[PDB]
This record gives structure tokens, C-alpha cells and sequence, in this order.
């Protein structure tokens, strides 16, 4: 309508809703708009001396298992404990982070991996986001788990009234978006590296290309009127809802949405708006059961196709889409794609002799956007939170799975494709050590001649690989059978001992 027009007449079909609310609903609805903090003070103050000490020079960067929101709050805390300090240790501690890039130490690792436990914000969308919904996930502690759920079933009961049959088709809701909430892999490249008011066509097109439907698991903060983009917010969102979408009016003209959402990707769109480009993505709600039918048969598809192509009985539960976030319809599409390049570039007999391995054991490929310690496929088997990870891939060799987040970028790694090859490195490693005694059953990495290779060799490749064996052989692996013949060489050329190793493991894996 009129933009005001139209807030005033959605303001007033909530009216009544609006002014129902209890002290309680109200102070449920601000929580989840502005979520708590932790207290970076006291924090501090449980830290020992020797671990405040240690939390002064940790390279947080160089971690390889916290979140990007674990990262950003550590980074803060640790300016508070410098603060004491003075500008030459301050300058100093500071820029010795260039080629210096070194994997943690030991102690490093453990204090950090038992402190993330401690700088959770209490942050109820971010949990449904995280978990896609599945808010029992055993990765933060058991109380907390219980007042989320608690919460998210009262604001449930609160959004209760339907936009209605009236106003659904008179009205469209906006949302501003950071492309790296989709996809820090194409989010990266979206914006002409040149000129910032342009956007990458190549990258558009990649970008667009799967992009059919979207899910929300977690409460959609949605606006009246479309706001002018801030510097960081190049997806411009355009939403047209169902008349049951159960919604309720937020002050400054805005709307909460009901979770589970689905949104059908109507069209998408460059767009200019004050001399500069943005994504225009017009969406349009559907049930939430429509989308997940459509991601059930994907997955019914890509197995028939899969099984086939690797000689598996037809019926193999082999590949999952564990899929409830907003850029939906790629991680399963996408999955088609790194499948494609897995085989197109590993030997035949290697992939159908390691995955039958991996289906002997149950398991899985888990192509997912939610956050890796809310999949089964770990958390079954790391019971410590402090020793569950969120990364870009990982390989659980007690469910025997390759579990792949989409939503992510791998710091070294140009795409999904590379990061899951470096994945079935580590299944090969499992495999051939599994060959080595069948009856005591250890990865072929932590033999004494690989551990005297890694020795030698292990920082004559990526940064990542200097880590640890398994990680250096994984590295190596994914290097060998990379689509740049150059990185195939440099293997060969730079870690000699490990390009023979890793392919005299590949005939005794072929050989079994
Ligand atoms: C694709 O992601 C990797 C990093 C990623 C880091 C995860 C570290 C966890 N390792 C221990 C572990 C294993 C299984 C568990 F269930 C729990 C804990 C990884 O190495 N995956 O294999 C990556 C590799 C290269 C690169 F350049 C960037 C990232
Ligand atoms: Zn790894």
C-alpha cells in the first residue's frame, strides 16, 4: 500500500495481540530480538593466573574447532586481558600472526576446548538455527537446553494469529541478508574485488542456480518496509506470506514470523538501488512439509544414482541431506556436484573399495547446514562438548562418516569438493590401517612409518597439514587428487616420502 498505510494496517490487525501480552511474553519476544551475553568480567576472573596468561598470547585464529561466534567472543575477551599489558607486547603479540599461523599447542587446545563450554550467549534463533530445530542436540549443557526449550515452546503459544485471508496477497515483508549467512563460499567472491557497487556475474549465476526453496527453523525477523542496505547486506529479501502464517507485530514496524517456515524461491534478481547492486530474492511461503518432501525425494534420487554408480546394493542408506536452513535447495543440489568431482578425480576402484567399507559400518555422506556437533553422526560418539567441533568437514571413524557443511568456507580450500576429498583422506587412513590388523583396528597413520614421514616431512605442504599426521596425510591426499595438476606436482615434488606412502596404501586398499 502506502508504506505507512500498510504499517498502520498490520499494526492493527495485531492490535489487540500486541496489547494481550503478558510482562512474560514481552520479556520472551526482547530475549530473542536482543539475545544475553555472557560476562566477559567474570569470565576472566574464574580463569587460573597461568591460564590467564595463556589466553593473552593464543592465536584464536589458528583453532580448527570453534564457531565463528566462539572465535569473535574469545577475540574480545582476550583484549580485556591484554589490557593491562603495554604497546610494544600489545604491538608485538600482534603481528607475529603472519607467517606465523602455527597450529595450537597442546595446552592451547584443551583450556580453549573446555572454555568455549563457558562463552555461550543465551540466544534462542541462533540455537534453531544451529540445531535446524532439533533443540534435544546434546552440544550445550542440559539446563540451558531445557530453559530453550521452554522458551521456544512459550513463544509458539504467543504467535498464535494468522496474517490472515485480508492482508496476505496486499503486502510484502523484507529481510536484509548478509551473503555469508548463506554461503561464505560464494559470499567471498559475490562482490566485484574492483569495484564494491557491482556484483560478480559468475558468481551471481552460481549463486542463483539452485537456489529453489529456503527454510527458516528459527523465528523470522522480517520488516514493513524494505530498509535501505547497511555496507554488509547485498541480499535484499522480498516475501510474500501464506494466510496462515502465524506471525505477531514487533515495534518499529516490524514482524516475527512462526519457525518452520518453508519459502519457495520465486525469482532472483540484480538489482540497483542508489547506484549500487544488490540481490533481489523474492520468496514466497509455503508449508514447511512441501520443502521437505522435496528434500526427501532428492535424497531417495541422489542414492538410487549413487548406489548404482558405486555398485552398492540399491536400498543403501548411504548419502543424508540433514538440511533446515535458508539456502536449502543448494546443499542438497550442491551435493551432486562434490559427489561428481570426488569421483571424476580419485581412482574408481579406491572410492567403491573405501565406501564399501564405510557402508559395512553404517555409514554415512551428511550434507548439512546446521552446525557439525548437532549431527548424530558426531554427537553420538563425542559426548564432551569440549570435544565436539564445528569446521567445515570432519570424518567420524565411529560412525564411519563424512559429514560436510555447507554453509561454511574452509580457510585453504577454494570449494566443498576439495574439503570433502580432504574428508576421504581420512577414510582412506582409517581403511588402510584397518587392513594393516584387522583384529586391533588403529588408522595407518599413527604407524611408526608414517609417523617418521610426518616427521620429516609434515610442513612441506599447507599450514593446515602441519597439525598432525592424520591431518598432514588428509592434506596430502586432497592435494594429490586436486583438479591443478601444479598441487598434484608440489606433492610429489615437496613431500615425496608421503606421495609414496599414500599411493602404496592405495594398492593395498585396491588389492583386499
Ligand atoms: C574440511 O575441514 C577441514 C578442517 C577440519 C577440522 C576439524 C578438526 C577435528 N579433528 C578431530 C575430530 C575428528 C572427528 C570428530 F568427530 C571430532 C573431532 C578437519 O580437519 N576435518 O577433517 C579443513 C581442511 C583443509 C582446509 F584447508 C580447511 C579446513
Ligand atoms: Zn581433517
Amino acid at each position: 500500500l502506502s508504506r505507512y498505510e500498510k504499517w498502520e494496517k498490520i499494526k492493527q490487525h495485531y492490535q489487540h495481540w500486541s496489547d494481550s501480552l503478558s510482562e512474560e511474553g514481552r520479556g520472551l519476544l526482547k530475549k530473542l530480538q536482543i539475545p544475553i551475553e555472557p560476562k566477559k568480567d567474570d569470565i576472566i576472573h574464574s580463569l587460573s593466573q597461568e591460564e590467564k596468561e595463556l589466553l593473552k598470547r593464543i592465536q584464536i585464529d589458528s583453532s580448527d574447532f570453534l564457531s565463528t561466534e566462539e572465535k569473535e567472543f574469545l577475540k574480545k575477551l582476550q583484549i580485556d586481558i591484554r589490557d593491562s599489558l603495554s604497546e610494544e607486547e600489545k604491538e608485538l603479540l600482534n603481528r607475529i600472526q603472519v607467517d606465523s599461523s602455527n597450529p595450537l599447542s597442546e595446552k592451547e587446545k584443551e583450556f580453549l576446548k573446555k572454555l568455549k563450554l563457558d562463552i555461550q550467549p543465551y540466544d534462542i534463533n541462533q540455537r534453531l538455527q544451529d540445531t535446524g530445530g532439533l533443540i534435544d542436540s546434546p552440544s550445550i549443557n542440559l539446563d540451558v537446553r531445557k530453559q530453550y526449550k521452554r522458551d521456544i515452546q512459550n513463544i509458539d503459544a504467543l504467535l498464535h494469529q494468522s496474517i490472515g485471508s485480508t492482508l496476505y496477497n496486499k503486502i510484502y515483508l523484507y529481510e536484509n541478508m548478509n551473503i555469508n549467512n548463506l554461503t561464505a563460499t560464494l559470499g567471498a567472491d559475490l562482490v566485484d574485488s574492483t569495484d564494491n557497487t557491482k556484483i560478480n556475474r559468475g558468481i551471481f549465476n552460481e549463486f542463483k542456480k539452485n537456489f529453489k526453496y529456503s527454510i527458516s527453523s528459527n523465528y523470522m525477523i522480517v520488516d514493513i518496509n524494505e530498509r535501505p542496505a547497511l555496507d554488509n547486506e547485498r541480499l535484499k529479501w522480498r516475501i510474500q506470506l501464506s494466510p496462515d502464517t502465524r506471525a505477531g507485530y514487533l515495534e518499529n514496524g516490524k514482524l516475527i514470523l512462526q519457525r518452520n517456515i518453508g519459502l519457495e524461491i520465486k525469482d532472483v534478481q540484480i538489482i540497483k538501488q542508489s547506484e549500487k547492486e544488490y540481490i533481489r530474492i523474492d520468496a514466497k511461503v509455503v508449508p514447511k512439509s512441501k520443502i521437505d518432501t522435496k528434500i526427501q525425494e532428492a535424497q531417495l534420487n541422489i542414492n538410487q544414482e549413487w548406489n548404482k554408480a558405486l555398485g552398492l546394493p540399491k536400498y543403501t542408506k548411504l548419502i543424508t541431506f540433514n538440511v533446515h536452513n535458508r539456502y536449502a535447495s543448494n546443499i542438497v543440489e550442491s551435493a551432486y556436484l562434490i559427489l561428481n568431482e570426488w569421483k571424476n578425480n580419485i581412482q574408481s576402484d579406491l572410492i567403491k573399495k573405501v565406501t564399501n567399507y564405510l557402508v559395512d559400518g553404517n555409514g554415512r555422506f551428511v550434507f548439512t547446514d546446521i552446525t557439525l556437533p548437532n549431527i548424530a553422526e558426531q554427537y553420538t560418539h563425542q559426548d564432551e562438548i569440549y570435544e565436539q567441533v564445528h569446521s567445515k568437514g570432519l570424518y567420524v571413524p565411529e560412525s564411519r562418516s563424512i559429514l560436510l557443511h555447507g554453509p561454511s568456507k574452509g580457510v585453504e580450500l577454494r570449494n566443498d569438493s576439495e574439503g570433502f576429498i580432504h574428508e576421504f583422506g581420512h577414510a582412506v587412513d582409517d581403511y588402510a590401517g584397518y587392513l594393516l590388523d584387522k583384529n586391533q583396528s588403529d588408522l595407518v597413520t599413527n604407524s611408526k612409518k608414517f609417523i617418521d614421514i610426518f616427521k620429516e616431512e609434515g610442513s612441506n605442504l599447507t599450514s593446515y597439514g602441519r597439525t598432525n599426521e592424520a591431518e598432514f596425510f588428509a592434506e596430502a591426499f586432497r592435494l594429490m587428487h586436486s583438479t591443478d595438476h601444479a598441487e598434484r606436482l608440489k606433492v610429489q615434488k615437496n613431500a615425496p616420502k608421503t606421495f609414496q606412502f599414500i599411493n602404496d596404501q592405495i594398492k593395498f586398499i585396491i588389492n583386499s
